[PDB]
């Protein structure tokens, strides 16, 4: 019958959740240096209901596929986007948030349209398919220099520096940042529309099915909607959407 991926997690009585521990709202360090956030609240309660211990393991984002496939982690959170390419590399659970990639500039520069990004340098977080998102904007293919950086803070530093003229960020983890830092301008047109998921090893169907069953319970009983209201100010959960 089932593949042993759930059994393995139940026997260890633990789920190792790989995260980037600097993603605002979703998985970041609070003043006490504890990892907190929307994704953390979800997996902490999910593992509680499953009778297993959640282990939030800080990873290097660029290594996430290797760490997962070699078993260092069991799944990947921190705002993991569904892409068509990634469907060939990961088993992804039913999406839980919508997201969009947006382009941010310095506000005092008059950037209004994506077309004004031509012949510019744009910074993206490495291994986030942000380069692919930009290369899919007609105005920008073959007319942009893309700089890949290791953290989100580095993007804003380059934007403050003049090392780049714009950056790509995800709307979801930017909702507080750009509500409050209006030294920055968002180009009206987003460059992608996406879903966030939690990524698992391809073969691990029984583990993902177990996880999805509990996520559904936690969404219907308003636990996750209320986590969303806590972190975002409204209920953004889309776990009752059927894909
Ligand atoms: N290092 C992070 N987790 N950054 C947050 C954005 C991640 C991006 N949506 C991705 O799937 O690659």
């Amino acid at each position: 019958i089932e593949d042993p991926s759930w059994s393995k997690v139940q026997v260890k009585s633990a789920l190792v959740i790989g995260v980037s521990d600097f993603v605002p709202i979703l998985s970041f360090r609070n003043e006490k240096n504890e990892i907190v956030g929307y994704d953390i609240d979800i997996f902490t309660e999910l593992c509680r209901r499953l009778g297993i211990h959640p282990i939030f393991y800080p990873i290097q984002w660029a290594q996430k596929e290797i760490l997962l496939n070699t078993g260092v982690i069991d799944c990947i959170a921190s705002g993991f986007s569904v892409t068509e390419e990634r469907k060939q590399h990961y088993r992804m659970c039913t999406p839980y948030l919508q997201n969009a990639k947006i382009v941010v500039t310095l506000a005092g520069r008059g950037y209004q349209t994506l077309a004004q990004l031509q012949n510019r340098t744009i910074a993206v977080e490495a291994d986030t398919a942000g380069d692919e998102a930009l290369l899919n904007v007609e105005a920008l293919k073959d007319h942009v220099i893309i700089k890949a950086m290791a953290t989100i803070d580095q993007l804003y530093e380059a934007l403050d520096s003049g090392t780049c003229d714009a950056i790509v960020v995800d709307l979801i983890y930017s909702l507080d940042t750009l509500d409050k830092n209006p030294q920055y301008s968002i180009i009206n047109e987003a460059i992608s529309t996406e879903y966030y998921t939690f990524a698992f090893r391809q073969a691990d169907a029984s583990l993902v099915a177990k996880i999805e069953s509990v996520l559904a319970e936690m969404n219907e009983d308003e636990t996750i909607p209320n986590f969303s209201r806590k972190w975002f100010g409204s209920n953004l959960s889309i776990l009752n959407v059927r894909f």
